[PDB]
C-alpha cells in the first residue's frame, strides 16, 4: 500500500507521479492503455514509413507555458520552429489580403473596435476564481451569437470564427462565448496569442518528454483501468478492470474529465459536480493529418471551409507533404474521404489527397473527447470545483485546469497544485 | 442697433450669422481682417503660380464631420479624395515595413494590449461633460511620460508619437495625453479614425464654402478689430480699434481663444476661466506646403524626424509636386531652408526643395495660434466653461467645442449650440 496512487499516466499524472516521488513519497501510476502520454501521442505515420508525427496535441509555447519550458530544459529536450507559413491561401472572400493577418484596410476600424470589445470581456476574467464564481453568466452563450453583437465585416468576422473552430474543437453554435475569452485570458489577455501559441514542437516527439519523466517514476502498472475509487475507509481502495485492487491514503485522479463517469466514486462525488460529469464537456476537436501530393511548403489556409484551417505540417519528399487541418467530429467524417478531398480541394484545387491519419479520441474509451471545451452553460454553473479534491481524492489535468486548460501547461499546472496540496496534507 | 453681434468670420461665426439670419434676427457680422474664413484659408500658391492651396485647415471626412457635410451639400460644394499614399518612405527603423501601416508582426502583440489601454482610457471620457468635470487629472500628463508607461516598441512607439506631433501640433514633452486621449473620443473612440479623418479635401478651395455662406450673411464689415465687449448696460456695446460702436442684444465672440485676451470684457469674464484665457492655449501646429522636385508621386513618411510626417500634396508638373510636412512652431524655424532642407532629405534624400509656404498662425494678431491644444493642466483644469456664455455674451470656435476640437466640424458644432441658446433665450 501506498502514499499516492496516481490514475492516468498522461503529462498530468506522470508530473505527478514523478514529483512525489522525489519528495519522498511511495507513488503507484496506474495506466489504463498500453502506453504512457495520453493525449500527447507521437507515433509511426499511418501514410509515410518511417516518419514520426504527433496525433494528439504537440504545439507549445515557451512562453506561454513556462513549466513545459522547464521540463524541457530539465531534460535536455529539443524543440524546433513549428512549420513556417510563406504561401497564404485563404477562403475569406475577395477583399482578403493573402498574408498571415488577412485584414484589409477597410476593416480596420471594425478591427480595432472589436479588438477592445474581446479584450474589455476577457478582462472580466480572473484565472484564480473559476468560471463560475464570477458573475461571467451574460458571456456565457453560443458563440455565434456573441460574435453577431460585434458586428464584424466579413474577413475578420470569419477568420476570428475559424480560428475558433480550430483551437475549441466545436462550431461557433456550439461553443461558449466565455471559453473563447477564457481562452484569450489564458494567453495574457491577448486575441493573437492564441494562436501565436503555435510556436515550437518536439523535435524528437512528445514521447521524449514522456519517456524522460516515465523514467524517474520507479512503479508503474500499464493495461491497468480503474473502475472504483473507494474513500469509505480509513484508506482509499482502488479497484481495477481484471487485477487485484491496490491502496492508498491518498489518490490522484489524472484522467481525462469525460471518462470519470465511468469510475465508481464512493462515496459519490459532491453534488454539484455531478451533472457536468455525467454529460461531459463539449470538445470535438479534430486534427487531421493529410498525406498530399502537388502543395507547395509554407502553405496556409484560413477560411469558411468545413476545415476552418489547413496548413503545412511537415517536408515529406520534392513532391509529397503532411497537411493539416483541423476541425469537429460533429461536423466531419474522417472516414469519408471523398469529403476530405472535397475540403481540401476548396483552398487547394491543385493538389491530390494521397491518404490521411488521425486518431478518434472521441470513440478511445480511454478518452472520449479530444481537449477540453464547455458545452453553452456548463462552466458558469461549475467549473473550478471539477478541479478541486473530494476528501483524499484530488482531481488534475488539462481538462480541469483554470489557468491553461486544453494545452499540455495546463496538465503540468494542475499536477503542481495536488502535488503541493498532498506534501502540505 | 442689433439682436446680434457676431465677432470674427470663421466657419464658427460665418454659420451663428446666417443662421441667426434666417431665423428672422438682425445680426452684423465684424471681422477683423480682410477676409473670411479665418484659419480655413484657401489662397494662391506662393510658390506656383495659379495653383490654389489651403494654407490653414481644410481635410474632412463626411462620416466624422456631419454638420460640415451637410453644408457641402447644402450648397453643392464639391470635395475630391486627399492625396492617395502608395508610396512609404518611413524613418521607423529596419523592422518596419513600408506600408500606410508599418507595424510589422513582431510587434503585434504589442498594439494589440497598447490598443486596449488606449481605448480604455479613451472610453472614461464623456464628450458632453468636460474635460475639467470628471476625474480625469491622472491623465493630464505628458504625452512622452503616457506613452513611456505603454512600454511600445520602436515601430509602434514612434509611429503614435509621429502622428500625435502632427495632429496635436506639440511636441511630446508638451503635449497632454488627455488631449491626444481627447481626439481619439472624438473620432468615435477611434485611434485609427484620427488619421483617416484625413479623407477628402475641398476641389475648389475652402473659399467655395466660404463664399457659399457669406452670401446668406447681409451684413458685414471686414477690417473692423474689435477691442471691447461691455454688457453693464442694458444692451451690450461692442467697441472698434478705428471705429464707432457697436450695440446689440447679443454678442457672440467667434475669435480664436489665444485672442480673447486682447478684448476688454465688462464686466471681467467669470474668474475661473481668467488664467488659460490669459496665458492661451499651447497649440504650435505648423503646416508646410513644400515644393520639390524629384519626388514621385503618392509618398508617405512618418517616423523620428523633426518632421514627424512629410507626404504627398499635389501635383505642380511631371517633374515638380508639393508635399506638405507637419511640425511645430517651437521646435522648426521654417525661415530656415536649410534646416527645411534637411528635414525633408532625411526622408528622401533624392528630392530637391524648390521653396516653401505657410502661415505663420502663431505670429497673426487675428489668430495668436493654429489649431487648439492644451498645455498639461490646462484642460482639466477648465474646459466646458471657456464655451458657455457669460451672460449675453457667447464663446464659440473649434477651440472650444468638446465633439470636435480644432477641426472645422466642431466650429460648425459650437454655432449651433449658441445660435439655440439664443434662440430660446
Ligand atoms: C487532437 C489534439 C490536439 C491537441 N493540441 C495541443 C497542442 O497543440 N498543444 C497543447 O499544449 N495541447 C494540445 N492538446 C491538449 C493536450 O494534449 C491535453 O490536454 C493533455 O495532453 C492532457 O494531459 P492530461 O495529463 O490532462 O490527460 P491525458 O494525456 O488524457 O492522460 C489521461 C491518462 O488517463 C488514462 N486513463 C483513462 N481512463 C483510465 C482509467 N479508468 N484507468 C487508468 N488510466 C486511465 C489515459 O489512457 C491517459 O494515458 C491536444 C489534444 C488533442 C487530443
Ligand atoms: C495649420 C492648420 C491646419 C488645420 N487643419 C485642419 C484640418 O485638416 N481639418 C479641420 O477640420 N480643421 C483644420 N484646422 C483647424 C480649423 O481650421 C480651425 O479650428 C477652424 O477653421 C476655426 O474656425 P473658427 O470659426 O473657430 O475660428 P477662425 O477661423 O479662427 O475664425 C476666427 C475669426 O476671428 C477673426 N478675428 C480675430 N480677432 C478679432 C477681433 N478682435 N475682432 C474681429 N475679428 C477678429 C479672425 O480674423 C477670424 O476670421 C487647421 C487649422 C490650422 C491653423
Ligand atoms: C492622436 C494620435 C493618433 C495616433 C494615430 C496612430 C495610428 C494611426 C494609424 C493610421 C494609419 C492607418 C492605415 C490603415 C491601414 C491600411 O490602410 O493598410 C492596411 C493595414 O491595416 C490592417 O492590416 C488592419 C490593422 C488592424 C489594426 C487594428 C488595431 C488598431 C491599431 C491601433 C494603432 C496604434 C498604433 C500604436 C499603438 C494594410 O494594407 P491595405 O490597407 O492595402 O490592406
Ligand atoms: C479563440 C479564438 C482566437 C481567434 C484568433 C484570431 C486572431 C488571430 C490572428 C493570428 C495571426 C496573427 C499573425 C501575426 C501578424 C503577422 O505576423 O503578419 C503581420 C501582421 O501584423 C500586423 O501588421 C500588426 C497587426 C496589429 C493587430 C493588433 C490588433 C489585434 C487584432 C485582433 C485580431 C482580431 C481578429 C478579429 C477581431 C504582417 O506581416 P509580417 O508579419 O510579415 O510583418
Amino acid at each position: 500500500m501506498y502514499d499516492a496512487i496516481v490514475v492516468g499516466g498522461g503529462f498530468s499524472g506522470l508530473k505527478a507521479a514523478r514529483d512525489l516521488t522525489n519528495a519522498g513519497k511511495k507513488v503507484l501510476l496506474l495506466e489504463g492503455g498500453e502506453r504512457l502520454g495520453g493525449r500527447a501521442y507521437s507515433r509511426e505515420s499511418r501514410n509515410v514509413p518511417g516518419l514520426r508525427v504527433e496525433i494528439g496535441g504537440a504545439y507549445l509555447h515557451r512562453k506561454h507555458h513556462p513549466r513545459l519550458a522547464a521540463e524541457l530544459d530539465r531534460y535536455g529536450i529539443p524543440t524546433a520552429a513549428a512549420s513556417e507559413f510563406t504561401s497564404f491561401r485563404h477562403r475569406l472572400g475577395p477583399t482578403a489580403v493573402d498574408q498571415a493577418f488577412p485584414i484589409p484596410g477597410s476593416e480596420a476600424v471594425a478591427v480595432e473596435a472589436a479588438t477592445y470589445t474581446l479584450l474589455r470581456d476577457a478582462h472580466r476574467i480572473d484565472l484564480e476564481k473559476g468560471l463560475e464564481n464570477q458573475d461571467l453568466e451574460d458571456l456565457d452563450i453560443p458563440l455565434n451569437e456573441y460574435v453577431d453583437k460585434l458586428d464584424l465585416p466579413p474577413v475578420s468576422r470569419q477568420f476570428l470564427l475559424a480560428w475558433a473552430w480550430n483551437m475549441l474543437g466545436q462550431p461557433a453554435d456550439q461553443a461558449s462565448a466565455l471559453w473563447m475569452l477564457q481562452l484569450v485570458a489564458a494567453h495574457h489577455y491577448s486575441i493573437l496569442g492564441v494562436v501565436l501559441s503555435l510556436d515550437e514542437v518536439f523535435s524528437n516527439g512528445s514521447a521524449d518528454l514522456v519517456d524522460a519523466m516515465s523514467q524517474e517514476i520507479p512503479e508503474i502498472r500499464l493495461q491497468t483501468v480503474v473502475t472504483g475509487i473507494d474513500q469509505s475507509g480509513d484508506v482509499v481502495n482502488v479497484t481495477v478492470k481484471d487485477g487485484h485492487a491496490f491502496q492508498a491514503h491518498s489518490v490522484i485522479v489524472a484522467t481525462p474529465m469525460n471518462t470519470w463517469r465511468r469510475i465508481v466514486f464512493t462515496p459519490a462525488l459532491p453534488e454539484r459536480r455531478r451533472s457536468v460529469i455525467e454529460e461531459g464537456h463539449g470538445g470535438q476537436g479534430l486534427k487531421i493529418l493529410i498525406h498530399v501530393r502537388g502543395a507547395e511548403a509554407g502553405i496556409e489556409c484560413v477560411g469558411d471551409g468545413i476545415f476552418p484551417t489547413l496548413y503545412d505540417y511537415c517536408e515529406v519528399s520534392e513532391s509529397e507533404r503532411l497537411l493539416v487541418a483541423f476541425t469537429d467530429s460533429g461536423s466531419f467524417d474522417p472516414t469519408d474521404i471523398g469529403a476530405v478531398k472535397d475540403a481540401v480541394l476548396y483552398y487547394l484545387p491543385e493538389v491530390e489527397v494521397l491518404g490521411i491519419d488521425y486518431h478518434d479520441w472521441i470513440a478511445d474509451p480511454l478518452f472520449e473527447g479530444p481537449w477540453v471545451a464547455p458545452r453553452v452553460g456548463q462552466f458558469s454553473r461549475v467549473h473550478k470545483e471539477l478541479g478541486e479534491p473530494a476528501g483524499r481524492i484530488h482531481f488534475v489535468g488539462s481538462d480541469v485546469s483554470l489557468e491553461f486548460p486544453g494545452y499540455i501547461e495546463g496538465a503540468l499546472e494542475t499536477a503542481e497544485c495536488a502535488v503541493n496540496a498532498i506534501l502540505h496534507s
